[PDB]
């Protein structure tokens, strides 16, 4: 079924995005990566992140994740600890919204699958 049906309805989708967004902005270890990023881009990012975790995207693959984040890994020290914190905030958001365990596991499997793309050892020319 649709993404919004899985997650409790359209209202719940936007609520989940807000929970997840606020967790990132309120985490002192992650907020600096969002400095200077306009809010429309950020809200769109969170929506696509959520859609991707549940296989609701169609034109977004690992290579797109790398091309979208490579500058942070190379020029801003983005690393696996940051990835694991973002991923933890995401599943915490799902739990806080009353999302069940089967959907949590599915999202976790996706996130674990793309974690290796945030390994800085895979990139050259870093700070
Ligand atoms: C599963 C891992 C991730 C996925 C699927 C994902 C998804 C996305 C998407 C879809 C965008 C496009 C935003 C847009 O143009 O509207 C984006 C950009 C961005 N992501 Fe992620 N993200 C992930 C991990 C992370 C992590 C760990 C961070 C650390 C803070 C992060 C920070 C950012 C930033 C700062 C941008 C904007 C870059 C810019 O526009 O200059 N992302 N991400």
């Amino acid at each position: 079924s649709t993404l919004h049906a899985k997650l409790g309805g359209a209202a719940a989708v936007a609520a989940t995005v807000d929970v997840f967004y606020k967790k990132l902005m309120n985490d002192p270890d992650l907020e600096p990566f969002f400095r200077g990023v306009d809010m429309v881009t950020l809200i769109a990012k969170q929506n696509r992140f959520l859609a991707y975790a549940f296989g609701a995207t169609t034109h977004y693959h690992g290579k797109d994740i790398v091309m979208g984040h490579a500058h942070l890994i190379i020029n801003r020290g983005l690393n696996l600890t940051h990835f694991d914190k973002v991923a933890g905030h995401f599943v915490d958001s799902l739990k806080e919204m009353g999302v069940g365990q089967e959907l949590i596991d599915e999202a976790a499997g996706v996130l674990i699958g793309v974690r290796p793309l945030f390994d800085p050892e895979r990139y050259k020319g870093k700070v």
